[PDB]
């Protein structure tokens, strides 16, 4: 039964080498972020989550010199969380095979009760986090017809079909992609 203090500490012990200044507090705060999920007794694991991670991870540490030591990062992220950088990797990798897919074909899997894993973790109850949304961004960024042009109106067809909690995600990633944007422009 771990503390913030205890995951801080075995990330720090894991990676002993200098972290930017950019890019540490990103790190710290996804490190507090993740401590704080898994110990909910109701956060469930899946690969959901592991794309989120990836998601996030990859795109805070764009640029991250020596770049070598974005893999050392990541995998004491993962072990100071008490999770398997490995396994997150395989079940991120899983969604690769959705690539080009048209939003309709998705939604005919997710309504005939018996999706494909991964796609079946979007039914998958438990705590929620926006990791999740940022998982299930990069999820529709992958299907054919540029998706998220709108949305909003994309997760509104999502809304009847999966319990994940669209409103939740609506506002996580609206907040997700402000925050991007003012990186991205300063
Ligand atoms: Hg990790």
């Amino acid at each position: 039964p771990r503390t913030v203090s205890d995951t801080k500490r075995a990330f720090y012990a894991a990676h002993t080498r200098p972290i930017h200044s950019i890019y540490r507090r990103f790190i710290e705060e996804l490190l507090v972020e993740i401590h704080l999920l898994r110990v909910n007794v109701d956060f469930r694991y899946s690969p959901l989550f592991a794309l989120g991670v990836v998601t996030a991870f990859d795109q805070f540490m764009e640029g991250y010199q020596p770049e070598g030591d974005r893999d050392r990062i990541f995998h004491a992220l993962c072990v100071a969380e008490e999770m398997n950088p490995q396994q997150l990797k395989e079940d991120a990798a899983s969604w690769q095979q959705y690539q080009g897919r048209p939003l309709s074909q998705i939604l005919d899997e997710l309504n005939s009760g018996q999706p494909s894993a991964p796609l079946n973790s979007l039914n998958h109850t438990g705590k929620y986090s926006r990791l999740h949304a940022v998982g299930l961004y990069a999820f529709l960024q992958e299907l054919a017809g540029e998706v998220t042009i709108h949305l909003n109106e994309t997760l509104d067809q999502l809304a009847p079909v999966i319990p994940l909690p669209i409103e939740k995600v609506k506002r996580d990633l609206e907040l997700y992609r402000s925050n991007l944007d003012k990186i991205n422009q300063a």
